């Protein structure tokens, strides 16, 4: 139908604003930190901690098969990025700083982001 086209267009449009908000998300962690999975290989215990891992590599893959419907999927998969760091590493450790830094500055484009969502409907 002309209807079924026309959501697959929304969606379309979503998907390219989500992946330069993606990017813009990625460029606030330049130590790559949070660029790919935990490895289980290295982390073997990971899973004992971590029920629901989360990377940008991850949200990439999901973001391409067009598998974000709105932003507050989208918003749900980075908190994850962010909150299993600042549990399983410490407050004084690299990698919680770096998570601290990521949602910090990540609010700032967030935040833009749900306004043109809205805005542009």
């Amino acid at each position: 139908s002309m209807e079924q086209v026309a959501m697959e267009l929304r969606l379309t449009e979503l998907t390219r604003l989500l992946r330069s908000v993606l990017d813009q998300l990625q460029d606030k962690d330049p130590a790559r930190i949070f660029a790919q999975p935990v490895s289980l290989k290295e982390v073997p215990d990971y899973l004992d901690h971590i029920k629901h891992p989360m990377d940008f590599a991850t949200m990439r893959k999901r973001l391409e098969a067009q598998g974000y419907k709105n932003l507050h999927e989208f918003e749900e998969d980075f908190d994850l990025i962010i909150d299993n760091c600042m549990k399983y590493n410490a407050r004084d450790t690299v990698f919680y700083r770096a998570a601290v830094r990521l949602r910090d500055q990540g609010g700032v484009v967030l935040r833009q982001a749900r306004r043109e969502v809205d805005s542009i409907g």
